[PDB]
Parts: structure tokens; C-alpha cells; sequence
């Protein structure tokens, strides 16, 4: 009825040290996504952006925009300071139905160039994770893509469940 490459466990999944918001915030173009609910179809991928809203209260808002038949769709949610600085909870998770577990994690960044962040949630009691790479342009170096797809498969993450959705000028800027 189902079958998921399983979570890594949190070992596995590094977080920023001396994790900086101030200096986190802003837009950023998913340049890579990964994840065992991520399938690469040849038949592709937009790329589309994300904007993280440093609010007065420490908190993220946020907003996502992506080019989609044929408009200009945004979706914009809460990610409020968990545990340790670079970890975040969903703001409002009661009112996602079926959503009952949800982490964010920024793994690794230097802030002015590239991210990567990790995503897990429980969904209708399954199991999810993923792994974006975030890049303050639309385009990023071999080197910062090549060390993604290796953090990809260390968590179990086979090539085809590892895409780059491609560069669009539509919405995201
Ligand atoms: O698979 C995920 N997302 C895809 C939609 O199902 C996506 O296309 O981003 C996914 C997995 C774990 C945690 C998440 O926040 C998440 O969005
Ligand atoms: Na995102």
C-alpha cells in the first residue's frame, strides 16, 4: 500500500553550528530537491523560490512562489525556533489535517551563497524526509551540487529520487 526509503536518523542529518537567522533571511531559489517522496521525471521540474521573513518575534514566514498552470501560486507558512538555533517547527501544525510530526533543520549554509536544509514530517502516519539546496542565484557551482547528491545518498537517497528543477524567469524574481 506503501513502500518509503526509510528517515535517516537524526545522527545522520548534521545542523549549523552557531546558527545566524539575521543573516539566513531572504529569498532563496531551490536549485536542488531530494527526498524519498522526490521522483526525477524526464517527461521536469520548475524551478521556484522561497522567501524567509525574519519577523520582530524571531520567527520565519515563510512564502513560497512557484509558476503552476499558468499562474503565479504562493504558499505562505510559519516556521517557528525549536529546540536549538537552525531547527524550526511548523507554526499551526493542528491546522494541516492528516499532519501530525513536522522538523526543519538547516544542515549546513554560509548564507550569502548556498544551504542545505532538511525536512521530515509524519504524514497519515507515514514517514517522510527531504533535503533542499538553496542558492541565493538560480544557478550553483558542480562543487555545491556534487556535495548535495552525496549528502543525498548518505541518507539512503537513490539518483532518481535526487532532481534540479530547471531555471524559469516566471514568478520567482
Ligand atoms: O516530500 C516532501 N515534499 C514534496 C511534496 O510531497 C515536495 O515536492 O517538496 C516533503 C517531505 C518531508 C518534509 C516536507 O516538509 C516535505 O515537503
Ligand atoms: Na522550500
Amino acid at each position: 500500500t506503501s513502500d518509503l526509503i526509510p528517515a535517516p536518523p537524526l545522527s545522520k542529518v548534521p545542523l549549523q553550528q552557531n546558527f545566524q537567522d539575521n543573516q539566513f533571511q531572504g529569498k532563496w531559489y531551490v536549485v536542488g530537491l531530494a527526498g524519498n517522496a522526490i521522483l526525477r521525471e524526464d517527461k521536469p521540474q520548475k524551478m521556484y523560490a522561497t522567501i524567509y521573513e525574519l519577523k520582530e518575534d524571531k520567527s520565519y514566514n515563510v512564502t513560497s512562489v512557484l509558476f503552476r498552470k499558468k499562474k503565479c501560486d504562493y504558499w505562505i507558512r510559519t516556521f517557528v525556533p525549536g529546540s536549538q538555533p537552525g531547527e524550526f517547527t511548523l507554526g499551526n501544525i493542528k491546522s494541516y489535517p492528516g499532519l501530525t510530526s513536522f522538523l526543519v533543520r538547516v544542515v549546513s549554509t554560509n548564507y550569502n551563497q548556498h544551504a542545505m536544509v532538511f525536512f521530515k514530517k509524519v504524514s497519515q502516519n507515514r514517514e517522510y524526509f527531504k533535503i533542499t539546496l538553496y542558492g541565493r542565484t538560480k544557478e550553483l557551482t558542480s562543487e555545491l551540487k556534487e556535495n548535495f547528491i552525496r549528502f543525498s545518498k548518505s541518507l539512503g537517497l537513490p539518483e532518481n529520487h535526487i532532481v534540479f528543477p530547471v531555471p524559469i524567469d516566471q514568478c520567482i524574481d
